[PDB]
C-alpha cells in the first residue's frame, strides 16, 4: 500500500523503489525523465499507485517520483516544490514530462498504465 511507502525522493525502476538525494533528483530531471509528483494521503495517488508501478516495467526513462509525507526532509521538500512550480502541478498525482530537461507535458489524476505508455510513447 503507498501508506506503507516511505516518502522521499526515489527511481522507480522495474516497479522498485531506489532512494535517491536531492543532486541526483535534480540531475535525472536535466535528461529525459518523468516525474510523480505524489501523496501518501492522497486517495487518487493510492488508486494510481499500483498503475504506477506497472508503467515502470513498460518504460526505458526513468521515472522519478516525489512522495510527500509527513517526515520528508527539507532540501527533498524544496527540490520538489522548485518543479512543482515550474510545472504548474495543481493536485496529485500528476506525471510532469522532461525532454532533454525541459518540461513539455503532463497527465493529471489517476489513469490505467496504458495511458501512462502511450504518453511516454509519444514523448520519448
Amino acid at each position: 500500500s503507498l501508506s506503507y511507502v516511505k516518502e522521499g525522493l526515489a527511481v522507480l525502476e522495474d516497479g522498485r523503489l531506489i532512494y535517491i538525494t536531492p543532486e541526483e533528483f535534480r540531475q535525472l530531471l536535466q535528461g529525459d525523465a518523468i516525474l510523480a509528483v505524489y501523496s501518501k494521503t492522497c486517495p487518487h495517488c493510492h488508486r494510481d499507485w499500483p498503475q504506477l508501478i506497472q508503467a515502470s516495467k513498460e518504460v526505458d526513462v526513468p521515472i522519478v517520483m516525489f512522495i510527500w509525507g509527513s517526515l520528508i526532509g527539507e532540501r527533498e521538500l524544496s527540490a520538489a516544490r522548485l518543479e512543482m512550480n515550474k510545472a504548474g502541478v495543481e493536485g496529485t498525482p500528476t506525471l510532469v514530462f522532461y525532454k532533454e530537461g525541459r518540461i513539455v507535458d503532463k497527465l493529471v489524476g489517476a489513469t490505467p498504465w496504458s495511458l501512462k505508455v502511450e504518453k511516454a510513447r509519444e514523448i520519448y
